[PDB]
């Protein structure tokens, strides 16, 4: 087996929920204890606004939870936490620290990986980003022509797009006085030809974001920016004007172009779905101002210390983390929704997909061994109260077990006609949580039936689709305003139960070793495409596949 | 027990796959078989492109095909199919018809409901959208200053807004010369605020898309918006320059204000998240024309007729239907991702989130009965490579098995750099299903970790986390372009896949009562925000969020 399944606190757990989870009615539970939420949420005063976890809507009585939580001091979840803090290797297939605490660790006490405090360098490329968001804003910092910059773009995939990308998505009321952002990702040529189209060389400064200065499609993408910003400008010296660099490559990013001036550096124990923290961070900057990253990483560090300092039983990140584990290895849920009642919040989902999944998605335990259990969830979900009409249909009458986190501000940055649109959306919000635990009882939809004057036939062929059966089990974390401080908080607070899930289950949250078969076979296939040559160096399927794309690729429609 | 459980073919389907799936090994049946891929792929002809339908590298025989298509054969499909062609009222909960179908017919072949063809009404409609649009494109139309109109704005949610977006994104390419489009949806007063502050009233059309025209986010955004205008038009007739409705509801078009001339209508058998092709779609044609909105329409024709025609063996959607069974309910697969390799089709995923998961998130059979079998998956995805960087290491490496559908255009409307991005962009769509499919073995992961020059213990070490197991199932779907027309067809193929699986699973594809309870709470605890008191009225955690929001909500932040 593996070290999960072999812990005797999983196995009593395991074995409780096949002989009691039955029982366990989310009605019922709050009609016996009307101190329910009281005992089951989380009133977090983080002195820059509050964080409510509720977590009373889970399929959980006070023995689950403690079980959970010897579980999880069981796992070493204590002692991996404080190794993580301290700087130890915890990234053991690679060798690596993993310090994103580092990145926004405000109270500058010595953290040090080797011997060696990283905290001044870590300062020092801080610094380094808040002098050049100066230049930029100010509009000192001048382009070819000698005007102003009025647009920046980031050029990066997963962890060097997602993070800027959601943040400035969800700090945009914050962005006055800051240049237009833009993401460029895709390999898809579309991505940086629709981007390009709207943009002028003479004011436009991109940002490529590359530890090694030599990723494919960021590099390819960088190249092709700087052709089409060179066709206007027509002199490679003013390259070092509109292109900087998030790496540590000196000579890559020299050769390209940028003056080594603008390097904006960052280390290897910061996770690609880690570093938003960090120089990768450096677009939020440019476009919300530095004090507000400054505030952003004080978020975070918030939660940093709440995570550290608090006993697991009332531990924001742990009890999340152990709600999942209740979910997906004792009820077998595929799946966990995050539901953001908020339109700034709309990449905060596909966010966590890389946060989450590529951290947990993993079958390889610190021993070698196989799990012979579930690992991290499908992640998930749309802001509401959009899902509503989309898939909450199923996630109210299908025959899936779906843990859903709704996430909302009590204050909105448009409170527009007086509060009525943010009344309306609070009130949504409520109802649905509600919605998923009462569901709605035959006695209840018969008699709606009875009164829109449905004959005996038809109120009783109709009678079982009007029924909810309910106890669909949600969190709810409800935060004062949605500010550049509570959003780091509420990041680092996932990245902690990411972290925590992680070493229960045993595996490396911290490498991505699954990446590397899908580049591998990219770079055969490649140079195969070109060229009227029949390809049978595969299977059969990619075989015919590049067969069909040479045979409909000069068919005019 | 429900239908599908009690159907014979069923039960010997599920028998097999018991004592034979474990024998299913992808990488030994393409090398046992050089013609796999000639005898698992459609290559169909429209005549305006063509469509690869690859479904090779899933976990199936010929025997297992044969079952399924028994199976289908054995549930009724294809005269449940021809039901809904001849506007028969399948939409039984409702007593409706169910005819997306029709509102594309091009043909204009009569199709009745109660006795009454609908095309007549069908081409009306087409006809006015027709005028309409040429009016507002061509800059003939004026606002109440007498300008030009240069933004149009939907305001609409679910079924009134996903097409619409999806379609205009997909599009984009066809869209010079037509007016800017915008989408606002979401209650949250920030949908509304930032669009309108990007605005002129002179220069703005809206469009009020809603099929009941009573859905609580769309009327109050609408209200919004026209006193938003008002404010500055100051003249109430000036509203039929600025406001149009997409409806089935002429009493409350004409009670919001708006004029029956400026009313697009559409009927009760066009459900919601069906309904793009109906005036519904009217973004579209004012955004790409009118004749690539007839293009679309085209498209899905097509496919209709193929699945109209075609032996269940060799039809599309049909195949695509049963893959999904074989998967859902004898793997049981929760999730289907949906992996366009294409930044256009960004939000066909989401798109296809409300239109199969509204449709088979479903409980309750034709007989009454309740399923004890799955019905619809959890739909989700990104597009590539985007997705491929946040979370396909969970794809390989997790616990979880997930049925892939891979799309990609052969040519891309972006030919940059003579190819360069889509010649990488098509070697990581073709090198992720050969992937997924071939995986890597311990011994091939032995030999380039000894090739790399690791020491036997860093070699032991890192192996088993470099093994990738493979035998993960992939659909490659492949086309020549994405244009209006092949869009058409790919929307519609998903459409019917959506509704085999319905018939098969014994449910009503086209209803959608698990929305009405939220709506419902939302409406009780919408008052119970407003002043300072407690409320005592609900369970314990409503009860403690709305005191949280009381709380919360004069903080200055």
């Amino acid at each position: 087996m593996a070290a999960l399944t072999r812990n005797p606190q999983f196995q009593k757990l395991l074995e409780w929920h096949r002989a009691n989870s039955a029982n366990l009615k989310l009605r019922e539970l709050f009609e016996a204890d009307p101190e329910r939420f009281n005992n089951f949420s989380l009133n977090l005063n983080t002195n820059h606004g509050h964080i409510l976890v509720d977590y009373s809507k889970n399929l959980v009585s006070k023995e689950v939870m403690q079980m959970l939580v010897e579980l999880a001091k069981s796992r070493g979840v204590e002692a991996a936490r404080d190794n993580m803090f301290s700087g130890s290797k915890i990234n053991y297939t690679e060798d690596r620290a993993v310090l994103h605490v580092a990145l926004r660790n405000r109270s500058n006490t010595p953290i040090k990986v080797d011997g060696k405090d990283v905290m001044p360098e870590v300062n020092r490329v801080l610094d380094k980003m808040k002098s050049f968001c100066q230049r930029v804003r100010s509009g000192d910092w001048k382009g070819y022509t000698g005007k102003s910059i009025t647009d920046i773009i980031n050029i990066g995939i997963g962890g060097s797009d997602l993070g800027p990308l959601m943040v400035t998505e969800a700090l945009k009321p914050y962005s006055k006085g800051g240049p237009r952002v833009w993401f460029v990702s895709n390999i898809d040529g579309t991505h940086i030809a629709k981007t390009l189209a709207s943009l002028s060389p003479e004011t436009s400064l991109f940002i490529i974001a590359s530890k090694t200065f030599t990723t494919q499609e960021t590099i390819t993408n960088a190249e092709t920016a700087k052709e089409w910003f060179l066709e206007a400008a027509k002199d490679p010296s003013a390259v070092a004007k509109h292109f900087v660099a998030l790496s540590t490559n000196t000579a890559k990013v020299k050769e390209f172009g940028i003056d080594p001036q603008n390097m904006f550096e960052f280390w290897d124990w910061v996770g690609g779905r880690y570093s938003l923290w960090s120089a990768i961070g450096l677009s939020i900057a440019l476009h919300v101002g530095f004090d507000h990253f400054e505030q952003l990483l004080s978020g975070a560090h918030w939660m940093d210390q709440h995570f550290l300092k608090t006993p697991l039983e009332k531990n924001a990140p742990v009890l999340l983390a152990l709600l999942g584990i209740w979910y997906i290895n004792c009820y077998g849920c595929e799946t966990h929704a995050l539901l953001p009642y908020d339109q700034y919040m709309h990449r905060f989902a596909a966010y966590f997909q890389q946060g989450d999944m590529e951290s947990n998605g993993k079958y390889i335990t610190k021993s070698g061994a196989r799990v012979d259990h579930q690992t991290g969830p499908i992640v998930w979900g749309e802001p509401g109260t959009n899902g509503q009409h989309a898939f909450y249909q199923l996630i109210h009458q299908g025959t899936k077990m779906i843990p859903c986190d709704f996430l909302i501000p009590v204050q909105t940055q448009h409170p527009i006609r007086k509060g009525l649109h943010h009344k309306i959306l609070l009130a949504n919000f409520l109802a649905q949580t509600e919605a998923l635990m009462k569901g709605k009882l035959p006695e209840e939809a018969r008699k709606e039936l009875q009164a829109a004057g449905k004959s005996p036939e038809d109120l009783e062929k109709l009678l079982p689709h009007k029924v909810f059966e309910g106890n669909r089990p949600t969190n709810s974390i409800v935060f004062t305003k949605l500010t550049p401080f509570i959003l780091g908080a509420l990041i680092a607070m996932y990245e902690h139960k990411i972290f925590v899930q992680g070493i229960m289950w045993d595996i490396n949250s911290f490498d991505q070793w699954g990446v590397e078969l899908g580049k591998q076979l990219a770079k055969k296939i490649e140079p195969e495409l070109e060229g009227s040559s029949a390809v049978t160096s595969h299977d059969s399927s990619t075989n015919g596949l590049i067969s069909f794309i040479k045979q409909q690729r000069d068919t005019k429609l």
